[PDB]
């Protein structure tokens, strides 16, 4: 039989291991020759594996690179302008790789050039509320200061935007051991911790879904018209640079001015964590100077696009996509995910060669330049937008397969909750102590739902990965899954060696997954979800699950508003229309489910499968959210304060945020009411797509 | 047999006549009780005629009305402030109607209130090029003047916008006999001409597709959030009022200052047509004073929505829509069209009762408040946007069935050209001298195509009617058809009695169509087009016709650019990408047509019917055109200078218009190139929706 079980059994741990080793011996930075060569290897192998067609799709996009002969660094300088302390020019390379060339040194992609000099202010994680504490309560003015902030909690791009709007003239980012050094474990290469010389790379853009900074709305093809740099989307206006904790201790240990406001501002180094501004009396005439000479450059990138044509609905598309570009070797991010995708293509190709074909079309993607702002996925989607919105069933992401070895993590649309519950009950737990049990049972036990006893936690989608264009711009049902840690020690960050030269094959094979059994389980989850979406006669979405979370999100946003009872009275602020819409959605979804259970007729089928496919699409507003025209989904957007986190009823949440500080309350409460109207209307209009059609 | 011929034969001239008489005995102004009563009569009769369901859909929208106890008028005033001349307060009512109440007096809907006094400037038709002549060549400054302009050539809304941007402080509109009095024919009631006391009503908004001024993007339902008047879309900022030619002769005959620049500025009255400013020496101290006291008011409106459910594809919608609201009796506009729709519902209902059903769903609409800015259609479409864009096959408009008795007029998407050719070859000509010939033969003979010998003229869609939201916002294939005049005498205007109290049942029965045979022919064209769209197994669109007009539009816009050869060299302006895209569209459409001819398989069918339905949809850009976000179609928008006329490649046309006057040529030619890119990309993306799907 050619069924899901044949698909699942053909997947092997040992194949994933081999592919990961093959993908991680040299660096594969976006825009470099070595990343083009790997694209040409993936294309050739997906053809040999059996896919019907495999194409490169190339774009010319804005990327960012250090100057090889004029290196980036930071200094303490004295009254004479002598540089008495210099940060490192490179991470000490790991054992056996000390001769690999073309390792890009640590830098903040898209930093402007500059050499600003000034006094230091310490701003904790540089979150919105850190800057509120500094300015409103401690009365400390960051204007014309250089700010130093610790990585963690929120996306680094939001930190840079916050610092810019507080008047900073530069930003220094560092990895504190409190957030990237787990108690009791050793530093690479003898453990999975971050050493004092290790540094986190990453881009610092605020794109809000735009894609290539020069071509918002349209693909960066051969004849494209480009904005000038001055009108580019999302570039920072002050220089920025990342450092490790040995270097950071040298910048922090002389800090003066005010004491830290409380123990949530203190990391683990042996320094007071004074906020500043500037250094204590003996050193008060010394200063910090940045030297940044990175350049922005239009550079060609290459996506790989494989097609397995459907036997019955070739015009319905189920997409499995993840990126291939890495900061250096990409041992976890992204090659642990790309090796899993490779094995998934190989198993579907095995079945194809014995004569099987899925019911719907499957598209397989190896995205480029994800690390520089989700550019390869966003440009391809802009090119193919009309095809994706009338034919796109679902999108399953496939970046890192592990960030821990404790239990499963799923983030997805409510439409996939029931699918994920049923598949995981059918899979074996790889966990010690759960031999012979289901993945559902071990996951449910280690990560209980906050709401329903006997069910596992499934989170909302945020952003900071390649599903953003599919879900929050086009409104295609999306999900992601990987193995994760128990969020007990460093509960405010990813893994210690994230975006560092120490992220290697050896990191994974020695410390995360020596038997490759967590990788195999994640391949069965991603692959199994794609198999069902592409082969089930009725699409495996349950509209009633959307009805339940919409009631939760409405209770939550009403609760935030009800902290302001006097203003809700004065400006006649009512949530009645939103609760009415959610009630109608609940009742219409219930009746739709009954009909879906009673019906030999392929039109009624294809009509009802189209109602399921177009339900995620119904939550899209073609006018977008305020000042973020590429965030079009009215239920879910990335938090305005943290691109990694999801926010529910984002238009209303943002109208209410910090509303007590607004100068014209009548105007601000007017905009709350406008956002209530838009949300109620949109929920009611989505419910009506599930009514009988005529 | 239940086929198109049974449908067509059940239609009767005598039924249309009866319905027109029934719809035109009292006034049916939007927002009034009498228009609600007629909606309740239409709903009840469409039910009795057999439709499966018939509903009212109501909205609360901004309308505009004169003050009953404080009438609008204009004066000449002397140095003392004595009013020595007053314009009429009402049109002399026609024979037999001199006791009908509730006839709204002539007014410009949505005029602000005011009593400005000043000197007159005469501005011909108030077109863009009239104001260019005045300011650039004659050096006449309209700032702080009252302008008087003759109706004709362009939509009155564009005249008001042009006058406002030239600094006018009020606008007077009049009907000149040169444009509304046909040589050799008598004045109502002894002929179809406009008398000296007759006046054209109409709105003067610049909505650019928004719908209700207070609720752009969203339906004006019970809980809607409304903008304040100051942020409303499209309201004029200076007072405006319409007058007849007896009153106009009194305002024009004393005009002084410069002579008219040439004979295209002179109408037919016995006056010099001096441009001004102000009156000649004896009267040079007299002035013109307006008195305007109309008020804007949120008022309830009612659409009627009838449904005939499809037997095989109930989730595919073919819409027949026209408005019901009138300025006074609506003898031509709109009831000659609404009576035709009534008879069409009755014939489809006859077939339904003998047990027939169309293959696809048919939706029948009686729109409200079209006369106040296409408000009823636009609000319903905003409410139902998600349903219309995934399920909408086509939209057939149905306002006035006649504006003459000479030959047929069709304006439609290229996708319907072949459909219209084949149907008209099957219908009988009602024209004298063509007895026993086809409608195709008589139409082709009286209105030859400018391009192809042996074919009739079919025009592009413009705007100023209820198809605007369906076609230029949502991208649903649209068309319209009616009987028209030979454009020999008044070739720059509709019919003489347009929007006047003289537009009566008697106007039609005595002078336009005494046997109702032109009405019956227009019912067979509209009805026949709806029958085919709803019942043909393969949708009756030919993608190759789009390929041919796209080459025409590209040649045309290139020709406009090539008037500036030196700038095209200096800024590297190339149309190569657009011509490339059009070539690809031609070749892909040709191969698609072959496949559509070779294929027992309903999926391949439904896949190919969806490619045909979504092809018009592919021309939509979700970012809209510059500053006109509700004009989203990249091939067709309403002219920026005249809402009635269509423009092709509108983004490029507007970037090029008057470009030699722009101060920064580099920036202006940069925007031309951006628009070339958007058009090329969009044409290529539309072609690719017709490629094989996988
Ligand atoms: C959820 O689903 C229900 C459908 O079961 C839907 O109920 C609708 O509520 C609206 C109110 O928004 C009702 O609208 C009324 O329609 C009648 C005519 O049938 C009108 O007469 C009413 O207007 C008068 O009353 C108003 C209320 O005080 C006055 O302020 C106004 O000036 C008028 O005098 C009113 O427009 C509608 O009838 C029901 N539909 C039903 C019961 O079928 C509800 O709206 C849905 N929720 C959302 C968010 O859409
Ligand atoms: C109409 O249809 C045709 C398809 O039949 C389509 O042709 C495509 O044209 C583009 C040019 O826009 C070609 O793109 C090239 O791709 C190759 C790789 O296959 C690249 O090496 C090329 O880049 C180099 O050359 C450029 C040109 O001078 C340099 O400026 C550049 O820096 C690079 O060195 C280039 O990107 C593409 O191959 C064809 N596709 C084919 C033939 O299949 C055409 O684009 C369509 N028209 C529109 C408007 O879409
Ligand atoms: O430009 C972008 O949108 C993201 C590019 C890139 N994307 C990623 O690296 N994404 C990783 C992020 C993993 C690390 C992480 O989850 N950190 C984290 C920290 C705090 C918090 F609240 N949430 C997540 C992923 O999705 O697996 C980046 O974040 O620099
Ligand atoms: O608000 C709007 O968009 C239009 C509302 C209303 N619509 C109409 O009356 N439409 C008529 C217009 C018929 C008269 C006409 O065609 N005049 C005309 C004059 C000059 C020119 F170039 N084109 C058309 C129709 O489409 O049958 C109006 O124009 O005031
Ligand atoms: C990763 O695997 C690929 C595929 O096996 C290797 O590329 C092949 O190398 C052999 C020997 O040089 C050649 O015969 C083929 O032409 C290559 N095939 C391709 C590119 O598809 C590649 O060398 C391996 N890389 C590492 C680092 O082990
Ligand atoms: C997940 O599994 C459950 C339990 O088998 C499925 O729900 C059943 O579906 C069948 C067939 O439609 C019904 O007749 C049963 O009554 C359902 N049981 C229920 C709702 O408790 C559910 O549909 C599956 N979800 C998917 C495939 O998305
Ligand atoms: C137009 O036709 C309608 C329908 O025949 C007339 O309305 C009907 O009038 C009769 C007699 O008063 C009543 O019995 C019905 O209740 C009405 N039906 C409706 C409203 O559906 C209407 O009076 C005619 N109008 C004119 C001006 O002749
Ligand atoms: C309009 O009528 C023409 C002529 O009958 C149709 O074109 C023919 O269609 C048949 C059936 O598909 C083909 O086998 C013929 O070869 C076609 N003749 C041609 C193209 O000259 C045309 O399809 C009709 N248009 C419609 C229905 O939209
Ligand atoms: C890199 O740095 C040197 C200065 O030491 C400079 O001359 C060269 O132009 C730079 N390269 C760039 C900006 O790409
Ligand atoms: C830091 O680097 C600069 C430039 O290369 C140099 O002048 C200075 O001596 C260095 N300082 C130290 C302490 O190494
Ligand atoms: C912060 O500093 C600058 C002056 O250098 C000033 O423009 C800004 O208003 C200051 N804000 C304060 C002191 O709150
Ligand atoms: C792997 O699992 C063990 C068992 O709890 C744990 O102690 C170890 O820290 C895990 N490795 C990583 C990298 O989390
Ligand atoms: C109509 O006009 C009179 C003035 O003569 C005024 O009192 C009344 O308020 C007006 N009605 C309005 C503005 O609706
Ligand atoms: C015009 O109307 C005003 C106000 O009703 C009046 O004072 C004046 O006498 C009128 N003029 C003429 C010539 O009728
Ligand atoms: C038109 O008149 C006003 C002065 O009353 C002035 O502001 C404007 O610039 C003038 N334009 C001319 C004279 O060209
Ligand atoms: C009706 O047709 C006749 C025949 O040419 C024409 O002379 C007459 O003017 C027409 N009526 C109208 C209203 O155009
Ligand atoms: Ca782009
Ligand atoms: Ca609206
Ligand atoms: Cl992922
Ligand atoms: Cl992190
Ligand atoms: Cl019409
Ligand atoms: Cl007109
Ligand atoms: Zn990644
Ligand atoms: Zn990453
Ligand atoms: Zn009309
Ligand atoms: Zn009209």
């Amino acid at each position: 039989k050619h069924n899901m079980k044949a698909f699942l059994d053909e997947l092997k741990a040992e194949n994933i291991k081999k592919f990961l080793y093959n993908f991680t011996q040299i660096p594969h930075l976006a825009g470099t020759e070595q990343n083009f060569q790997l694209a040409k290897q993936i294309q050739s192998q997906w053809k040999e594996f059996g896919l019907d067609s495999v194409e490169l799709a190339h774009y010319d996009v804005l990327l960012s690179y250090p100057n090889k002969t004029h290196p980036n660094y930071i200094s303490i300088i004295n009254e004479d302008g002598n540089e008495i302390f210099n940060t490192s020019l490179f991470e000490p390379p790991p054992p056996g790789y000390e001769n690999v060339s073309d390792i890009v040194p640590p830098f903040s992609a898209f930093s402007p050039q500059g050499m600003p000099e000034g006094d230091l202010v310490y701003v904790n994680y540089a979150r919105t509320e850190d800057f509120f504490k500094l300015e409103r309560d401690m009365k400390i003015n960051c204007s014309g200061k250089i700010v130093i902030a610790r990585y963690g909690k929120v996306f680094r791009g939001n930190k840079v935007k916050n610092a810019q709007l507080a008047g900073a003239k530069g930003v220094i980012l560092y990895s504190d051991p409190a957030d990237y050094f787990a108690p009791g474990v050793k530093s690479y290469p003898d453990g999975w911790n971050l050493p004092g010389g290790g540094v986190q790379r990453g881009n610092i853009l605020n794109l809000n879904g735009a894609g290539d900074p020069l071509t918002p709305g349209y693909p960066a093809n051969e004849y494209a018209y480009r904005r000038g740099i001055a009108e580019a989307v999302g570039l920072p206006s002050i220089p920025v640079h990342p450092i490790g904790y040995y270097d950071a201790q040298k910048l922090l240990e002389k800090m003066g001015g005010s004491a830290p406001p409380d123990s949530s501002w203190r990391g683990s180094l042996k320094v007071p964590y004074n906020v500043g501004p500037g250094f204590t009396g003996n050193f008060s005439t010394q200063k910090v100077k940045m030297h940044i000479h990175s350049t922005n450059e239009v550079t060609r990138i290459y996506n790989v696009i494989g097609t397995l044509r459907g036997a019955v609905e070739p015009d319905r598309y189920v997409i499995l996509g993840g990126h291939r570009d890495s900061w250096v070797f990409g041992g976890i991010d992204p090659q642990s995910g790309a090796a899993v995708v490779h094995e998934i293509v190989r198993s579907f190709g095995t079945l194809k060669k014995e004569g099987w074909r899925p019911r719907r079309t499957i598209l397989f993607a190896s995205w480029d330049a994800e690390e520089f702002g989700l550019l390869g996925s966003t440009e391809w989607a802009e090119e193919n937008s009309r095809l994706l919105q009338e034919r796109g069933v679902a999108y399953i992401n496939a970046d890192s397969s592990i960030e821990g070895n404790y239990t499963l993590r799923v983030d997805c649309t409510p439409l996939m909750y029931s699918l994920v519950h049923n598949l995981t009950k059918e899979l074996k737990s790889p966990d010690e102590g759960f031999e012979g049990k289901s993945l559902y049972e071990s996951w449910t036990k280690k990560s209980p739902s906050p709401e329903f006893s006997g069910m596992p936690r499934i989170s909302k989608l945020g952003s900071g990965n390649d599903f953003e264009v599919f879900f929050q711009r086009l409104g295609i049902a999306s999900g992601r899954a990987r193995y994760t840690k128990n969020w007990e020690t460093n509960k405010f960050s990813g893994y210690p060696l994230y975006h560092s030269v120490y992220e290697t094959y050896e990191l994974v094979e020695k410390f995360y997954d020596p038997m490759f059994k967590y990788h195999l389980t994640v391949a069965q989850v991603r692959g199994g979800m794609v198999f069902e979406l592409a082969n089930s006669i009725v699409l495996p979405f349950d509209c009633r699950d959307y009805a339940v979370v919409l009631r939760k999100y409405a209770d939550k946003i009403y609760s935030i508003s009800m902290k302001h009872p006097q203003e809700m009275k004065t400006y006649s602020v009512s949530f009645d229309s939103l609760f009415s819409a959610v009630k109608n959605f609940t009742e219409i979804a219930s009746k739709f489910s009954e009909r879906l259970q009673d019906f030999s007729n392929p039109i009624v089928l294809r009509m009802m499968n189209d109602q399921l496919m177009f339900l995620e699409r119904a939550f899209i507003d073609p006018l977008g959210l305020p000042d973020r025209p590429f965030y079009r989904h009215v239920i879910y957007a990335p938090s305005s304060h943290n691109k990694y986190a999801g926010e529910s009823f984002p238009g209303i949440y943002d109208a209410l945020f910090d509303i007590e500080s607004k100068v014209d309350p009548s105007k601000a409460w007017g905009e709350v009411k406008r956002q209530i109207y838009v949300a109620a209307f949109t929920v009611q209009a989505a419910a009506e797509t599930l009514s009988e059609v005529a």
